[PDB]
């Protein structure tokens, strides 16, 4: 079998789909851990270097202090677009809005479903040259994944359409809706832009705060992946509750609700909406 290994639970997932029981798969970070910064273990070292294929995110994520991928593969002496690939390639990028951040990538672009079906693109052309032996497997396995991905992104152009103004934000600990917002018509708002940054300083929790308490914001949300203390400090200053914990970083574990690309995507649609329509009733 091919061996391959992906950085993060979202890639393996999307390979999953793709590859099934075909190749041999490792992903290094584990569910509902940080991606941005991860010190390998030597198992997934080892693995990175038995490895003929690897998938990374890259536009900016598994790279910032001290780019953990890259000090990965260069020890493991894998070249770039040989044995290593990022599967954003194609995607049409978003950049991160900090003063600071002049040419930086915002990482995030899996979730609008329109780049998850890029990911899954870029994998299976990927698999198939390594692999063409299953180039027929992989392809049709990518046009029945793709179709699923895209009908649920055309059905949810509207989802957001039915709240009102006053109460359309999504709050969220890490900045990390950027490319949700453009593909389902809805503003973001967060403590901290990106994980690599400091995560809840009383600073950034005061500007959120300020921001909220002159909104109609109905609910917050928190990811799975990030310390929710910030965004709890957040809640009592506003008194605006958290609704639920929705998934960035990380799919959910086996057995619970989103653990998988594409059931973590509905999910987070889903719940989004119902935070933000909380309140409405027929009668």
């Amino acid at each position: 079998k091919l061996k391959v290994v992906a950085t993060n639970s979202i890639i393996a997932d999307i390979t999953k789909n793709i590859a099934g029981d075909k190749i041999d798969l490792h992903s290094i970070v584990p569910i509902g851990q940080d991606p941005h910064e991860y010190e390998p273990l030597p198992e997934d070292v080892k693995k990175t270097s038995e490895a003929d294929l690897i998938f990374y995110n890259g536009i900016n994520l598994e790279t910032g202090g001290n780019a953990w991928f890259t000090k990965l593969v260069e020890n493991a002496k894998k070249t770039e677009n040989k044995d290593y690939f990022a599967v954003s390639d194609g995607v049409d990028v978003i950049y991160l809005e900090g003063q600071n951040e002049k040419g930086k990538e915002d990482p995030h672009a899996w979730l609008n479903l329109e780049n998850g079906i890029i990911f899954a693109k870029n994998i299976a052309k990927q698999l198939s040259a390594k692999d063409p032996n299953n180039k027929e497997f992989y392809e049709k396995n990518l046009k029945e994944y793709t179709d699923k991905l895209d009908k649920l992104d055309k059905e949810s152009k509207d989802k957001f359409n039915k709240i009102p103004a006053e109460k359309k934000l999504i709050v969220t600990s890490e900045g990390a809706f950027k490319y949700f917002s453009k593909a389902y018509g809805v503003p973001s708002a967060y403590i901290w832009e990106i994980n690599t940054e400091e995560e809840g300083t009383p600073e950034q929790i005061k500007t959120l705060v300020e921001k909220l308490r002159q909104t109609k914001v109905p609910s917050l949300f928190v990811e799975s992946s990030v310390d929710d203390r910030p965004m709890k400090t957040v809640s009592q200053d506003t008194n605006i509750p958290i609704y639920a914990q929705i998934f960035t970083d990380s799919i959910a574990e086996q057995g619970k609700e989103g653990d998988s690309y594409y059931s973590m995507m509905k999910y987070n649609l889903d719940k989004i909406a119902e935070g933000l329509a909380k309140g409405n009733l027929y009668f």
